[PDB]
């Protein structure tokens, strides 16, 4: 079975349509898999606030996500969070690392999200998620993820400052041209696996690019990753940061690509 959890509270969002993108993604999974999602949080407008202001504002939502995720993880289903922003994972990753100390986190993202309060140029909490879960700084929601068990997948063009924190911490990076399924399989070795996806990892929608080498990851590479993780090793999956207005044709087109990428994993869990 699949436990579906959906964040609808603001967690530092600087983009306008990521709460709607989460809702539309959740709806397509409910209809495809016959599920009812557990919806958490109250929507609020996006703003360019500093992390030190946005984080306390998100307290109620983050605590509620943590409690729902904890219940799901303690059980025996596949935990699926559909999150508006990666910052929701400040609450879920410490649960995962606590309940599964040996789990490898595949953090699939165009970015490193490994800034600390002292390195961030923008003050954006979403750039500080994986570093917060690894305990380079205190989010107030725990830490406990060993950086040795964190793997950035598809990150590219990382600030030399941030990239040096990543390597000193011991976080592995697998850039998009190296991010084959086998490469990712070889990275997780014998561990159980948590997959966190930020959709900015993908090559911008112009798959009329048969004669261009892509800079991001292609949908097929993400699907190939889901196909290759054995269902009995997959702890859970987070889908974050679809910026598409609800009702738009763009959202419908985006969630259809998303469903195709995640189908191998969710089909095998729904059959269990
Ligand atoms: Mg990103
Ligand atoms: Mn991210």
């Amino acid at each position: 079975m699949i436990d579906l959890i959906v964040s609808q509270g603001r967690v530092a969002d600087r983009a306008a349509w990521m709460i709607e993108g989460a809702a539309r993604t959740a709806r397509a999974l409910e209809e495809r898999y016959g599920l009812k999602g557990h919806y958490v949080g109250e929507p609020a407008p996006h703003a360019d606030d500093d992390w030190s202001v946005a984080l306390p504002q998100a307290r109620e939502t983050l605590v509620a996500v943590r409690e729902a995720a904890t219940e799901s993880i303690k059980g025996d289903n596949l935990t699926v969070l559909v999150n508006n922003t990666c910052s929701v994972s400040l609450a879920t990753l410490p649960v995962v690392a606590r309940e599964h100390p040996d789990a490898v986190v595949l953090y699939i993202d165009g970015h490193g999200d490994f800034n600390t309060p002292e390195t961030t140029d923008t003050g954006y909490l979403g750039g500080m998620v994986l570093s917060g879960a690894c305990g380079l700084w205190d989010s107030g929601h725990g830490a406990g993820l060993r950086p040795e068990q964190a793997v950035l997948v598809g990150s590219r063009d990382i600030d030399e400052g941030e990239r040096e924190l990543i390597r000193k911490a011991g976080v592995r990076v697998i850039p998009p041209g190296e991010a084959t399924a086998q490469a990712v399989l070889d990275a997780v070795k014998d561990a159980p696996v948590w997959i966190h996806i930020d959709w900015d990892v993908l090559e911008p929608g112009s798959i009329p690019a048969d004669y261009t080498v892509p800079d991001g990851m292609l949908p097929a590479q993400i699907r190939a990753v889901f196909e290759a993780i054995p269902a009995e090793r997959l702890i859970g999956v987070e889908l974050a940061e679809l910026n598409a207005p609800a009702d738009s044709e763009r959202a419908e087109q985006a969630v259809a690509v998303i469903l195709d990428m995640v189908a191998p994993a969710f089909d095998a869990a729904a059959a269990r």
